[PDB]
């Protein structure tokens, strides 16, 4: 439950627009995001990751090192500079993102071939679901 690797295709994906939206993204933009297909592919080696998660337009993509704070542009995003830091809490993978919005980051949970993803900012929490491929 701490291995991560693999293609995940997604199969749920609850408030996202809600979640976009307290991102501030543009109401047009989140309209053609609510329709791509999203496919998230990570690379993990020890405590090093790759996650990149693309869909047909826009593809969002980072690399971290678990304990170790980095400075993050979110540049497909809402382009805005945070110091993010990723960790693990027990099995859970934890990501917090200092910075203007409060309550900003992620949790993974791995359940063999199922990956839960939460989504936060501010009051808005996004669910997601995928399976490994
Ligand atoms: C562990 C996995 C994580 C943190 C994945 C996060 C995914 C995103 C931030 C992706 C966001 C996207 C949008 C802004 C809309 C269009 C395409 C996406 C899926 C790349």
């Amino acid at each position: 439950t701490r291995d991560a690797n693999g293609t995940w295709e997604m199969e749920s994906n609850e408030n996202f627009e809600g979640w976009m939206k307290a991102l501030d993204i543009d109401f047009a933009l989140r309209k053609i995001a609510v329709r791509l297909t999203l496919t998230l592919v990570i690379d993990q080696d020890g405590d090093n990751f790759k996650v990149k998660c693309t869909s047909t337009f826009w593809n969002y993509d980072v690399d971290f090192t678990v304990g170790v704070e980095f400075d993050e542009y979110t540049k497909s995003l809402d382009n805005r500079h945070v110091k993010a830091l990723v960790t693990w809490e027990g099995d859970v993978l934890v990501c917090v993102q200092k910075g203007e919005k409060e309550n900003r980051g992620w949790k993974k949970w791995i359940e063999g071939d199922k990956l839960y993803l939460e989504l936060t900012c501010g009051d808005q929490v996004c669910r997601q679901v995928f399976k490994k491929k």
